[PDB]
């Protein structure tokens, strides 16, 4: 049948922000029938691929039982280690990946293009290799979601 689970709403909370504040999501979905399984939401922080960073899931958390209807929560998750980011990660924009599974098939994936930027001058101009996570203002681009629905089995 449709997908027993549907993405109705996503608000990004808190942007733009700290590189060390808490990725917010407040998540409106709507669940067709009874499920035996919770949903596990989760964020993953995708990083950059010559470093230690990449693929990392920050957090999940298990949603249910989940009662038949419409359903609204936050998801918050706190950012990855600040001694694991490598400088070229100012310099281009990097992806973090929000996504549903059930029973551990993913079936929602919300993807955010997020720009960090120095929030001086000099520090735009002159990075230091020492990433100085604590001047870093990060923008999720939250206006241009990439989100992918996938065909899963349920119950
Ligand atoms: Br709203
Ligand atoms: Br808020
Ligand atoms: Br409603
Ligand atoms: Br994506
Ligand atoms: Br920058
Ligand atoms: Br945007
Ligand atoms: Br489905
Ligand atoms: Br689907
Ligand atoms: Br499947």
């Amino acid at each position: 049948g449709a997908s027993i689970v549907s993405l109705l709403g996503i608000k990004v909370l808190n942007n733009p922000a700290k590189f060390t504040d808490p990725y917010e999501f407040e998540i409106t979905f709507e669940c067709l029938e009874s499920l035996k399984h919770d949903l596990e939401w989760k964020l993953t922080y995708v990083g950059s691929s010559r470093s230690l960073d990449h693929d990392q899931e920050l957090d999940s958390i298990l949603v249910g039982p989940v009662p038949v209807g419409v359903n609204k929560f936050v998801f918050s998750a706190d950012p990855p280690s600040a001694e694991l980011i490598p400088a070229s990660e100012l310099v281009s924009v990097t992806v973090i990946l929000l996504s549903c599974s059930y029973d551990g098939r993913e079936f929602v994936r919300v993807g955010y293009y997020v720009n960090n930027e120095y929030d001086e001058e000099e520090l735009r101009e002159n990075p230091p290799a020492k990433v100085q996570v604590d001047h870093i203002v990060r923008n999720i681009l939250a206006e241009k979601p990439r989100v992918t629905r996938f065909n899963i089995v349920w119950d």
